[PDB]
């Protein structure tokens, strides 16, 4: 053992005066306790030693620091930080979504169609749509809304049975492009 001494005898010093030594008068102040003339290199020791001291810059020092003992250590250098706690995801529970954003158009027809067309994985049948457009919204309402395939087709993959256009039938589509 060596510089484990040199370290240990300076936070015994700072430790045991609890107010800290001036750089200026750590030398003397060594030179007193441990009987030794401290080389100047040591002064780098003591800017850079985390587990022996604080230099600090009192604003009435002006010109030189004063050494803290190592009362100070381990302030935020942790290492495990995102385990001590390991907090909930969101900023706050009340924040649990940060995103924001719009939806698309999608008017009262077209949610009717892709809500419908969700309760079915049969789909709904070219007459179907109409008959559980009825029934499940309890509604009688224009042929303009029930009867425009094309309308339908943007809310619904739209193919046919018995040849092409001749029956048709309706799955889901649900366009919702939106990102924000």
């Amino acid at each position: 053992g060596h510089m484990d001494e040199v370290q240990n005898r300076i936070k015994e010093i700072l430790d045991k005066h609890n107010n800290g030594i001036w750089i200026s008068k750590l030398p003397h102040f060594y030179k007193e306790f441990y009987k030794e003339d401290l080389n100047q290199g040591v002064l780098q020791q003591f800017e850079h030693w985390p587990h022996i001291c604080t230099v600090e810059k009192p604003c009435g020092g002006g010109q030189d620091s004063l050494l803290y003992p190592a009362r100070r250590e381990q302030p935020l250098k942790s290492d495990q930080d995102p385990e001590k706690e390991l907090p909930p995801p969101p900023p706050a529970p009340k924040q649990e979504v940060p995103s924001q954003g719009s939806p698309a158009v999608m008017p009262d027809v077209k949610e009717k169609v892709a809500e419908l067309l969700g309760k079915y994985s049969s789909g709904l049948w070219a007459s179907a749509l109409p008959k559980a457009f009825e029934d499940m919204y309890k509604v009688k309402f224009p042929e303009d809304a029930l009867k425009n395939l094309a309308s339908l087709s943007d809310v619904c993959t739209i193919n046919y049975i018995s040849g092409n256009t001749q029956k048709a039938i309706l799955y889901a589509k649900l366009p919702l492009p939106t990102d924000k």
